[PDB]
């Protein structure tokens, strides 16, 4: 019942980390290339302590399709824990080739400090729904089951602590079931199990990595009733836990299992969700073991961000937690949407959270920004709503 962390001085700090085209000092690459919006965050701490923050750089609009590059920023040092804006390097690029979509960043750090980054790709003239108008007036084809028209699964990696990345290798034929059209990896993060394997959540399946760190053999674990956008964590009992976005507004969809297979997905009545991505973090395994969860705690709105703790060996129930609005950021738009968490080297939780200026309401011209937050467990536990 007791948590020693509650007695620690609570700590929080927050500031925009990916600054959209409308903001002062917008984030652009060294080449001069800029971005309307940043969406779809992912963050990991490497074995050195450096933090790598990834996002989709959406070139022209906030839309999911069209010219989108995979961007990132690193902490300048391995020891600064991204505490302040001057602790972060300028925007860099993992991959941006072509006018198609490079996205769904889903990283995982392997034992040797190889950072794997799983990505989704689609072509310049395709979108999920089809018939969408691109900036130049071209009308999209619906994503389909052809090589040119399907969603691809790519893999890139860094061997130098995120400083450089390989040209992404296409693993669609290997790790995406044949005849598929739409696909998604993550987005958010994969995990490394106590038992040594990697697990990357994807649509309808987990991607499993076995063998030597940074030189893994990959295989597909097919799942029944999973979502398109999944999260994975190892719970304190050592079991696996999928917590997926629901197909329709309502609740998070949870299933538990092992590398030998999963049980059925069922909605967690304790975790409302507006049909949006969420994130999950394995915090610690010694008493009191903790799992962290972040999403929008609402059946209707993405503007209800709430970080929570579970002390259950199977993460059966999460506490009420704390609303991120208790520590709001100013001048970055309306916070809420997709999220990603890591642990920092100075015993904080680091979270990336989407934010929306809403200047064009629900429309394509609404600038999207990404917030970086740090808070400790004490901050979570001393919230007004626990
Ligand atoms: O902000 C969203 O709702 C969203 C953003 C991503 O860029 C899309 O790949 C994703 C996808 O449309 C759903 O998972 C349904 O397949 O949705
Ligand atoms: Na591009």
């Amino acid at each position: 019942i007791n948590d020693p962390a509650k007695s620690a001085a609570p700590y929080h700090d927050e500031f925009p980390l990916f600054r959209s085209a409308n903001m002062a000092s917008p984030d652009k690459l060294s080449t001069g290339i800029g971005f309307h919006s940043f969406r779809i965050p992912a963050v990991v701490r490497t074995t050195t302590g450096r933090i790598l923050a990834f996002a989709e750089g959406r070139r022209h609009t906030n839309q999911d399709f069209g010219d989108i590059n995979l961007v990132y920023k690193r902490t300048k040092t391995t020891a600064n824990n991204g505490a302040s804006p001057s602790d972060w390097e300028p925007l860099r690029e993992v991959v941006g080739s072509g006018a198609g979509t490079w996205g769904n960043p889903t990283p995982v750090v392997d034992d040797d400090n190889t950072i794997y980054l799983f990505l989704s790709w689609n072509g310049a003239t395709y979108s999920q729904n089809g018939k969408d108008v691109l900036p130049d007036g071209t009308v999209t084809k619906k994503i389909d089951s052809t090589w040119e028209g399907r969603r691809h699964l790519y893999l890139t990696e860094s061997r130098d602590d995120g400083n450089t990345w390989s040209k992404p290798v296409d693993l669609t034929k290997e790790l995406t079931p044949d005849g598929w059209a739409w696909d998604a990896v993550g987005p958010g993060n994969g995990i490394r199990l106590t038992t040594g394997e990697l697990v990357i959540p994807a649509m309808g399946r987990n991607i499993i990595g076995r063998g030597a760190p940074g030189n893994r053999t990959w295989s597909v674990q097919r799942l029944s009733g999973a979502g398109a956008e999944g999260t994975i964590v190892q719970t304190p009992d050592g079991k696996l836990y999928r917590n997926d976005r629901p197909s329709q507004k309502g609740y998070r969809m949870v299933a538990r299992g092992t590398l030998e297979g999963f049980g059925a997905f069922a909605p967690d009545a304790g975790l409302p969700d507006p049909a949006c991505q969420g994130s999950v973090l394995r915090y610690n395994s010694d008493a009191p073991a903790r799992t962290i969860f972040l999403n929008s705690a609402s059946g209707t709105s993405r503007r209800a961000m709430r970080v929570r703790i579970s002390y259950d060996a199977d993460a059966k129930k999460f506490n009420y937690g704390r609303k991120l609005e208790d520590a709001k950021v100013s001048g970055a738009g309306h916070e809420g949407g997709y999220s990603s968490m890591t642990k920092t080297g100075d015993y904080k939780i680091g979270a990336l959270v989407e934010s929306d200026f809403f200047n064009d309401g629900t429309g394509k011209n609404s600038y999207r920004a990404i917030i970086w937050r740090r808070f400790n467990l004490s901050w979570i536990l001393n919230g007004p709503n626990n």
